[PDB]
């Protein structure tokens, strides 16, 4: 029995036990563009309440046509990293508009938020330095930190007192520079970081504050600029990392926006920036028009707030443990992974597209459905969906 | 002086330190689509010989039109990882086409080749297993290995006897499974991994064989299938990672190709596939068009081979060191960084766009210019660049 084939057997044995534990993820094949309603290849058309299409720009006609013109004017692929021959005027234009949009002096584009985080800490920090992370920080942040030589501390989830204990200890352990880093809005539970307390606690110790803004840019704040606008620190952030693939288009790309020494050093030394393809001209192009939309009127994010409150207060009145609020991410815990596959399946049958969240996406035994609001939803969809949740929740024992 | 501001000072000190060493990289701002000739925002038209656009597909109008069609039928962005609502029929289809093209059972799409490597080793390997890398492996492989728990070995560049010395130690050290991993075609020197030998070495020790094919897929091997085709080992590769951002379109996205059960574990556990956006609809649909183009005729790859055989023989007949290979990557070693900044800039005055490679992209003391050949270059541009190389080659002491 060969060594290579025992490996493949090991892998097959692993797959089985993932299925046994109710943890195997099955892909639905959508046959349509992204939007408020969606159709799998099988033919069924369902309400989509689990996309990152927070502002509904993934298939917004003026975003689609801006990408079209980018294809005409600036081509399909650049097949280069930025410093070689992958820099077009659009990249410089969009890095500018984001810096303006976000409150920072420059911005550096990446292929994703995942790679913006991956290349952040290693380039800026060393073994003598520290990174303090909220316990539930996103996997891409944990992997950025793992790739750096910095010392690591976690503070308990959104616990501002534990943030002080770690900052105390890191000072005590002798940290040169400290960077406090956290999801702006957290992926799996929707809660909002307390950037107002943190920027103050960071100011006592001289620490830096960085935030991952994927679940905030475009629709958090009065003018949609970020979680920092929503906590009144706009322009007081050392490091923003974020995506172009959530609210701002949903195609690809990410970014780090920081002072200008940072951005300049990231361009010089950040590994994904040096070593991975530049963003495609269509994406950069359509993102520049995305910023034209959101800077011209706050309506879409306003309709998002409305859709979110209506549906959060609705799931509340049905007995779900969902607080009233304006978090477009609405977590619905079912703990059992199998009971998550069922609830998502049953809600499919009832006309609602959600997907189970289980390990390793969330901790074993803390499985959930993550509802996700859009500006796209009209009230007969939000209503027909509330119906779907009340029934399937009743059948499965959730209310 | 506060700690935060102290940190910014260290950033600018190293920003100035990097300029002082002449190691600072300045972005040239292309104003046109990627092409064999390109115009900076200054209006000057120049011959591009430093892109990964080997087959000219980056602005190929049939590729461009497939992106136009994929936007109309399938939208701009999906704003979701694959397992939630980011799997369209296109991704499944493109995944079947890459597997058949490449000789493998299945294929998993990533947002870049960077992330394909980044999510590869940590998923398939454990503390008891070994990875054995060619010492010149791409930065994305190193980081993917650093993110895994496996035991690490490096062997001298293309050194088959060093490769055996490591597999001895890996086994001596008690490795369970063992993965030999190397660039198929090395980005920085154009050399071609000795895959037929490595397959034989691996069979002996019972190790898996993996290749990163970013500089091979589409044009290496008689049918452009890649380094494994070119070395008689088509169909006998355990793991292919790669990119859609070079010869297969140049826009965005990457992949890992392997057996069904390896790919299935990557879908269930690979961190960038779980936690980062799915490839955009327009990119997937254009990639499907790229495979129709390349499966229909080995022109382009035949044309590429010609253009390089001519341009190598060009610098051949001028006292340039044609160091190693038939390959479209022509490394013109100049060792000193400042000279490569000079030679790249001087050629820009002679009408040639080409860029200096120096630390940390290439080792200190081993700076260079990477000439990269495309199918697109017409004879006018070719021998016109041969002249600009001859002039500046003598003009700056290298000829
Ligand atoms: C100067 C920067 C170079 O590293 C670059 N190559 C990028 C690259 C990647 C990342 O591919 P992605 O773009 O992330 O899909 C993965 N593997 C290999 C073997 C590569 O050569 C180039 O040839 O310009
Ligand atoms: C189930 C997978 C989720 O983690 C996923 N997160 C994507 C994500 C990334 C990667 O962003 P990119 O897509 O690579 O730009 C970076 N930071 C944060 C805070 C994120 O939430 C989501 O919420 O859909």
């Amino acid at each position: 029995m060969s060594n290579a084939e025992a490996f493949y057997a090991s892998i097959r044995t692993e797959l089985e036990s993932i299925r046994a534990a109710g943890l195997f993820k099955n892909e639905r094949v959508i046959a349509t563009p992204q939007g408020a309603r969606v159709r799998t290849t099988d033919g069924r058309e369902v309400i989509n309440l689990c996309a990152n299409n927070y502002l509904g720009l993934s298939s917004h006609p003026q975003v689609i046509e801006a990408a079209h013109e980018a294809l005409r004017t600036h081509g399909f692929g650049l097949s280069s990293v930025r410093f070689i021959c992958g820099t077009q005027d659009l990249h410089k234009t969009l890095e500018a508009r984001l810096s303006a949009f976000l409150g920072t002096e420059d911005t550096i584009l990446y292929g994703s938020a995942f790679d913006a985080n991956g290349g952040l800490f290693e380039t800026l920090l060393g073994a003598e330095d520290a990174v303090i992370s909220d316990a539930l920080n996103h996997a891409s942040i944990i992997d950025g930190v793992r790739l750096s030589k910095a010392r690591r501390y976690r503070y308990q989830h959104n616990d501002m007192d534990d943030l002080r204990v770690q900052l105390e200890q890191a000072r005590a352990d002798g940290a040169r520079y400290t960077l406090v880093f956290s999801d702006g809005v957290f992926s799996m539970d929707g809660t909002v970081a307390r950037l107002d307390e943190m920027r103050a606690i960071c100011d006592e110790y001289g620490a830096l504050l960085g935030i991952d803004e994927c679940h905030a840019t475009g629709f958090m704040g009065q003018r949609g600029r970020g979680t920092h606008e929503a906590r009144g620190v706009f322009g007081k952030i050392d490091i923003i990392t974020g995506t172009l693939g959530a609210a701002l288009g949903g195609a690809s790309g990410g970014f780090t926006s920081a002072r200008k020494e940072v951005v300049a050093l990231l361009r010089q030394r950040s590994r994904p920036y040096l070593f991975s393809n530049t963003v495609a001209p269509a994406i950069v192009g359509a993102s520049i028009a995305v910023l034209d939309i959101l800077e011209a009127s706050t309506e879409l994010r306003d309709r998002l707030e409305g859709n979110t409150r209506f549906f959060r207060a609705g799931l509340d009145r049905l007995g779900f443990d969902v607080k009233a609020g304006d978090h477009p991410i609405i977590p619905i815990m079912v703990y059992d992974a199998d009971k998550a596959q069922q609830l998502a399946q049953r809600l499919l049958e009832l006309g609602v597209y959600v997907v189970g969240f289980f390990y390793p996406v969330v901790p074993k035994g803390q499985a959930r459905i993550r509802v996700q609001m859009s500006a796209l939803h009209d009230e007969a969809a939000l209503q027909a969906a509330l119906d779907a949740f009340g029934q399937a929740g009743r059948e499965l024992g959730l209310i």
